[PDB]
């Protein structure tokens, strides 16, 4: 079973996998020796070994000393790669050793297999993707250490920089392959994109410029721009006639202790409440005004996670002479399978059987996130459309962004463009947002208030976080509910036995 954009999803599950690229192993330069005579001398190379989940790059620098008088070097390069890749795997603890080792080029299959025979439960996979890992030398920081290299040496790198603090692995790898593919297409223009307004620089310990979550999107857009542009020259067919999958395919080449650590991290989320910022755009008196109880914010934060998104539904009502003042009365925590940058949410809850629900109107949904945007993220838009396209479109999106020291609330409505675009993308996941617009959503007037106080509705089963219980999570489920205090993200009732 080869790998293509079909099983592209599996790359990021909890099974260690390594990519191997050997395009950059055997390299030479047309260099003039003393006399002035021209001839190709061999220069340092490297093995592009990449764990796509954690972003760990095991770049093995291949010094030119190894090509010492060897015959037929290009043939040997494939066996010296297999040798070193094998050597690597064997040095990792049995827990860190991968399930699959995906090679970028067919010619690298056999050599690796031969050296990995005593490792049968470690598969050696080919790829029907012609990934842009060949352009790993574009990265000056890498290209440098390889040339700088004076002797054979194993150099470690993180290729996602610090992205994984904000976005998922899935989305991280996307951004990566997009960058590398751009460089592979037109290196100068690709770099020009990354290296304009020098106000945004690249840190020492980083390979990439320090863009904001908002800046990153424009960058990626400019990358797709640059890539599709020059695919509409090699085949010069009209680019604006591609279906999403085609665009996606063009870019690809078609410890119980770890648990208790992030749990502790969440016990500190409540501290971020001592500095609260509420997104204030310009508002018209024709707009509704949503007042959010501060206790409902305080608690929602406390039960949320530092990375993984936590979402819930919001209910409320109005008062005499002003239906435009929407009071949030209840937050409904529902069975959900959260991720990083997205959240799988179950259907709108059946709270009719509960008391005091009489008269409550569904205001929309509230959720947390790791990114920092002035607009609904592609994921949000997608989730919002699946939720309220048919039901109730005047629903709002209360987006909570949290970071050490402060929280940041924002309310959004979704234009008919957004709802419509959210349908034709039931589930896309990021860095391929061809059709996405920041103006898909507009600001909704939100106010926090310790002048009113709301309550919670929880699943009658008490559990709501199925992130670690994915198998026992029915999204179409017909769940029953009840009032009660919601539990923490890493509550011992949320962990797999």
């Amino acid at each position: 079973g080869a790998m293509n954009s079909s099983n592209y999803a599996e790359l990021f599950n909890n099974d260690i996998k390594l990519f191997v690229d050997d395009t950059n192993v055997y390299r030479v330069t047309v260099h003039k020796t003393f006399e002035g005579n021209v001839a190709t001398k061999a220069i340092n190379g490297c093995i592009f070994t990449l764990n796509p989940k954690t972003g760990h790059l095991f770049l093995k620098i291949i010094h030119t000393s190894v090509w010492a008088g060897q015959k037929r070097l290009s043939q040997l390069a494939k066996w010296k790669t297999a040798e070193e890749v094998s050597a690597l795997v064997r040095s990792l603890p049995k827990e860190e050793q991968p399930k699959q080792i995906i090679v970028t080029r067919k010619a690298m299959l056999d050599p690796l297999e031969v050296h990995m025979l005593d490792f049968p439960n470690i598969a050696i996979r080919p790829t029907e993707l012609r990934l842009p890992f060949s352009a790993a030398m574009s990265i000056d920081k890498l290209s440098d250490v390889v040339m700088k290299a004076t002797e054979p040496q194993m150099v470690l790198f993180n290729i996602y920089d610090d992205w994984l603090d904000r976005i998922s692995s899935y989305t991280a790898f996307s951004r990566l392959t997009l960058l590398l593919r751009a460089l592979k297409t037109n290196e100068e223009s690709a770099k020009m994109i990354l290296l304009s307004d020098p106000t945004i620089t690249i840190k020492s310990y980083h390979l990439w410029p320090s863009f904001t979550d908002e800046q990153w999107i424009t960058i990626e857009s400019q990358m797709r721009d640059l890539i599709l542009t020059e695919y509409g020259r090699k085949y010069n067919v009209n680019i604006s006639a591609l279906t999403q999958t085609e665009i996606k395919d063009i870019i690809l080449g078609q410890s119980k202790n770890e648990w208790r650590k992030s749990a502790i991290a969440n016990t500190l989320l409540y501290l971020r409440l001592k500095n609260i910022y509420v997104s204030a755009d310009d508002f018209v008196e024709e707009q509704n005004v949503y007042v959010l109880p501060k206790n409902l914010l305080k608690k929602f934060i406390e039960i949320s996670d530092v990375k993984i998104q936590v979402a819930a539904f919001i209910y409320g009502m109005s008062a005499k002479d002003h239906p435009k003042v929407k009071e949030i009365k209840t937050v409904v925590l529902v069975p959900q399978l959260g991720h990083v940058g997205s959240v799988q949410i179950s259907n709108i809850p059946d709270i009719g059987d509960l008391p005091d629900t009489e008269g409550l109107e569904l205001l929309g949904w509230i959720h947390t996130q790791t990114e920092e945007l002035k607009f609904m993220a592609a994921s949000e838009v997608a989730t919002h459309s699946k939720l309220f396209a048919d039901k109730k479109r005047d629903c709002i999106d209360i987006s909570i962004f949290s970071t050490p020291g402060s929280v940041s609330l924002s309310a959004y409505n979704l234009t008919d463009e957004g709802y419509q675009w959210g349908e034709e993308n039931k589930d896309i996941m990021n860095v391929l947002s061809e059709g996405f617009e920041p103006t898909f959503s507009t600001h909704a007037q939100l106010l926090l208030s310790d002048r009113i106080t709301g309550n919670f509705i929880i699943p009658s089963g008490n559990v709501w976080n199925y992130t670690f219980m994915g198998t026992a999570f029915n999204q179409e489920g017909d769940y029953n509910f009840k009032y009660g205090i919601p539990l923490e993200f890493y509550n011992e009732m949320h962990r797999p036995v």
